[PDB]
């Protein structure tokens, strides 16, 4: 649809473009809200708004309302990688309590795995799963005990994280500055300092695009000291 092409263009734009794409799709919800191809794009635009927003209650609102649109997209059919991908993203943005993070983390893993199964050549899903695995490996003993009681035990590993981050790089070299810092962290945590230094050098080559890109520059400067 022309509308959905315009929304795609605006999602790929600057901050002003992403805000316009959000309002463009909201303005069209009455007419197009029964269509899965519209719903996941509206969810995506909520996710854009959540990322661009600083004020905490406003950021939360975008993630909550976006997640409901992504759920409506998934009710239309289970075979859309885009539906599962953006549901996972919003799941993670909303989950930014331990009980709620655990249930969100279980849902995140199911949907990112389905996105990868449906569309394995999409680098973003692999990056998302790498970061999930890194976070799960880094849970405290108590947080793991709490997750095992609430859910199967969690057992994702630094190697699982590394393999997913490297798959994003293989599909799209330079996909993510944060991803390169996470690869370097993973190698250091494995005791592979030569590889960690290689990826630290490559991480320094990429620009910042996300809030996390800017935040993880702290971790990258700490690696330059550690290594
Ligand atoms: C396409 C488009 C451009 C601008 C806006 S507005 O920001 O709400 O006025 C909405 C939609
Ligand atoms: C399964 C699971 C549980 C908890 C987290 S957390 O968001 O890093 O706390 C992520 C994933």
């Amino acid at each position: 649809l022309p509308l959905l092409q315009q929304a795609d263009e605006l999602h790929r734009g600057d901050e002003q473009g992403k805000r316009e794409g959000f309002q463009l799709l909201l303005n069209n919800k009455l007419v197009y809200g029964s269509r899965q191809d519209f719903l996941w794009r509206l969810a995506r635009a909520y996710s854009d708004m959540c990322e661009l927003t600083e004020e905490v209650s406003e950021k939360k609102s975008y993630a909550l309302d976006g997640k409901e649109e992504a759920e409506a997209a998934l009710e239309k059919g289970d075979e859309s990688a885009d539906c599962h991908l953006w549901y996972a993203v919003l799941c993670g943005q909303l989950a930014e309590s331990i009980q709620r993070r655990i249930q969100s983390g279980f849902s995140f893993k199911e949907h990112v795995d389905k996105a990868i199964a449906l569309q394995p050549e999409n680098p973003m899903a692999h990056f998302l799963l790498g970061r999930w695995c890194y976070q799960v490996s880094h849970l405290s003993w108590l947080e793991k005990k709490t997750a095992t009681a609430l859910l199967s035990p969690l057992s994702a590993t630094v190697e699982d994280a590394l393999q997913s981050f490297l798959k994003a790089e293989e599909l799209q070299p330079g996909f993510s500055k944060a991803g390169r810092v996470y690869i370097s962290k993973c190698y250091r945590e494995l005791g592979k300092n030569s590889e960690a230094r290689w990826w630290m050098k490559l991480a320094l080559e990429l620009p910042d695009v996300t809030k996390e890109d800017l935040a993880i520059q702290k971790d990258l400067e700490e690696l330059e000291v550690i290594l």
